[PDB]
């Protein structure tokens, strides 16, 4: 019997996230969440190389959830009947039946509804998780996502100082396994099930063909950058269900990082890069100082540049000569 | 003239440990450990897949050796004659001689006696490393364990109070690379000599044919998973000599995990996924809050479900409603 | 207008460092750095094997450049004639222009000068980023090094105490792709433009031919081993600047580690093996306790020992039989 306020929170598509407080005065109450799977064929690169994709909220990652630590997450997951697959919805930051998976196995046509008590702060994974080898195809086809459990004063730097963000951005990664042909071609599948003898045969030699933030080759460029102001402290949230990323922030630093994501410990300070591990989120903030181009990347840099895992910012203000200088601009060698 | 008391210790093997104290009102003494290596061709794998397997004590890891700061360990390394390769052992624990080994090489045959000072705390290696190309040959092929060095007051959180467990279980990751025939089979070999050629091609190209617990695919499922109640701290102990590893508890957390496995460091708190550095052994305690199934996968969930690296624990106890609970049951969508 | 004083370097190869202070009285000052980008095909293993190598300074690693928090950084990069392709320098201690390659593209017969305010201490990786497709491929052809910027009171072990080394070493690792004829013998090219389309295929498929410490197979052993004498204290710098590394001194420890290289942050004490992550710096102190030869390696065992990640410390001085003993030679069993 548990009578505690009920809170509707409308969920964004990544890179964005849904509002919340960061401190609250607010105590525990039921945040109630909805997700939708959609099973779908997608295009991930700019040569229109398709993928047979599986989804939470039709986007990959998953939408980021945002809590605070004591509150009870209640989410009804829905698998309509135009999928063909089980689904469900394990999280790395519940406690028992498989992280809810053992709980939330559902045919197309059916719902669940799973609640779960937010006892552990920090960013964590959530993926489908229906059963055998179905786990890893199903968190590779996009089945993954994140929930950040905050505490209710915000974030510290582990000696008594706030740090409060201006904005968050959730990047996830997604490495895809897509087969190709004798030519030497990407092969295209008609369905999911189709797809999964010979991208499970490619998936057991772990190496992928594709590595992407938000779901495609160039999704956060362009006008799709990301953006900030000199001044702005961004939190960017990074997650990946499968594969370890080294995320580096070409030009800035993580000035605060957590980098197995979890808020108990205190962060790091000043990193060039650093690791999320394989079925983990982590964060990292930084108070931009300059503006201009800046590019956000796993420094693996044959994944970064070749593979798809490249975002950009956007930044205005004014530049700082103090910082950084071109002494002398490209001339003649005397 | 090291005049100390000595104690011997009858070794276990994985994933149970030999009987020790945690805290202990004992000084220094000589505690003395053999280790017998046997060559011999396993079954590793659901389907009948044999791999030329070299042991110390016969299990793949080799067993854990349990000891306290300023403890002498003298280890008997044997290597009976039925063997047809040199072998050493290495200590990553210990200082010189490259671990020992400079000082314990051995023919089929022979004995060697070893003492070694345990200057540092934490969870270390210890591998066979008979010289060049040897060295990951006679590691991948299973030669590895760990031994855990405690602290004389036992293990502590960091902030001055006591971290005592219930029980502790060494789960060793294995990566195996057996190569497979033309036909896509794999292939078995009468020795471990004229499995060299093939295996030590397919080694230098870095992907595993398999990564297994406790030696076997399934090893530590069925009447052998982990077991554990409600209420119980358990420390797991984890060790990958060679590549590395994500370890996660499906339903669960690491309360506390030192990832670089060592107890002069603090460790860390409420972790999700941590990292076991190849060449490292990490040390993960968590206190069950819940009954039912668990899985412990490493989270490359490729290598988790489809490559053999998946362990249960099987918990009992009161299910906790406040902590999750199936609100709704699956139902058809309104 | 910046008139501060300035301070010349004269870089040296690595694995050596050029002289400088750690704790320091000087103020601020500019520090003038030249590096020259060289071209060239070079021999990376004992069986003749060769490669077109793209250095700073001629050397793989470039050289380590080493100043205080609070300089300014000034360098010229020059980019003689006799190259074929445009370079750039990317500093990941310095902040804005992704790194300072917006400012410093230069074609061949160029030179251009950039500066940079030290703003945060540590080991970081310096390598050029000249666009797309091309940072990779300049990056694993060689074009990294690393800068450490030290406190102006030194190295610190985050609990007050000093920590000062005797020496200090620069271990650069390198990730190589090689690619094989049809026999399946490495290829060679006549320029590095001819090697591209080849090795940009290989390269995508994630796993080295060779991965090398100083540029080549045994470059650290031999007459080239590093040295040191029992009761020194030394710091061995390590970069990646594209893929992961799990450094591990054979027969030592790590005393002090800062694994994510910045020394904002504690080090970690007493660790087996420390986890470099691709682009990154890491820097770890050992005092030797013992003679005799030492092996430094990455720990995955099969790069260490098949690929040519192996460098060796020859130690003299005395050996300690408390630590170490064998206490009976190899005999026949009993
Ligand atoms: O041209 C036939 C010849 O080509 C191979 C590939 O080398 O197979 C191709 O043709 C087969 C018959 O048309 C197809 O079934 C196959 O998918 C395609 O690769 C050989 O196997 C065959 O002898
Ligand atoms: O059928 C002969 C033909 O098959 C190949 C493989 O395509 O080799 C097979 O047969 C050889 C001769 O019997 C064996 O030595 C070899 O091990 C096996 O692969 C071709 O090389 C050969 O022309
Ligand atoms: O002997 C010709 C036969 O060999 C193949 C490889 O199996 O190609 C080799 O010879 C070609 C023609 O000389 C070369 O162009 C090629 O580089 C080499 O591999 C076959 O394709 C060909 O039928
Ligand atoms: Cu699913
Ligand atoms: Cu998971
Ligand atoms: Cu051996
Ligand atoms: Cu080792
Ligand atoms: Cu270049
Ligand atoms: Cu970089």
């Amino acid at each position: 019997d548990l009578k505690l306020p009920r809170q509707k929170v409308e969920l964004v598509a990544p890179p964005f996230v849904h509002a919340h407080e960061q401190a609250t005065k607010q105590g525990p109450k039921i945040v109630e969440f909805k997700l939708t799977i959609e099973e779908k064929k997608v295009v991930i690169d700019e040569k229109g190389t398709t993928f047979q994709a599986m989804t939470f909220n039709g986007s990959m990652p998953g939408p980021l959830m945002v809590v605070h630590e004591g509150d009870y997450v209640e989410t009804t997951l829905v698998n309509p009947a135009t999928n063909t697959m089980p689904h469900n919805i394990d999280f790395h930051s519940a406690t028992g039946a498989l992280g809810g998976g053992a709980l939330t196995l559902i045919n197309p046509g059916e719902q669940v509804v799973l609640r779960w008590k937010a006892t552990k702060t920090g960013v964590f994974v959530y993926h489908c998780a229906p059963g055998g080898p179905m786990i890893p195809w199903h968190v590779v086809s996009g089945m993954n996502g994140a929930v950040m459990v905050l505490p209710r004063d915000g974030l510290n730097d582990g000696k008594g100082h706030a740090l409060k963000y201006d904005k968050v951005y959730y990047v996830g990664e997604q490495d895809m396994y897509v087969p190709r042909d004798e030519k030497g071609n990407f092969k295209s599948y008609d369905s999911p099930g189709e797809a999964f003898t010979d991208t499970e045969e490619m998936m057991k030699k772990l190496i992928p063909s594709h590595v992407v933030f938000n779901g495609k080759v160039g999704a956060l460029t362009g006008k799709n950058a990301l953006t900030a102001n000199v001044g702005e402290n961004v939190l960017i949230v990074h997650s990946q269900a499968n594969r370890d990323s080294r995320p580096h922030l070409i030009g800035g630093h993580g000035d605060y990082v957590w980098e197995t994501g979890k808020f108990g410990n205190a962060p790091e300070v000043g990193l060039e890069t650093w690791f999320i591990r394989g079925g983990s989120a982590g964060a990292a903030m930084y108070k931009f100082m300059q503006p201009g181009i800046y590019a956000y990347v796993t420094h693996n840099l044959i994944e970064a540049a070749d593979l798809g895992a490249t975002a950009h910012f956007k930044v205005e203000g004014k530049w700082n000569d103090d910082l950084m200088t071109q002494v002398k601009a490209p001339a003649e060698i005397p």
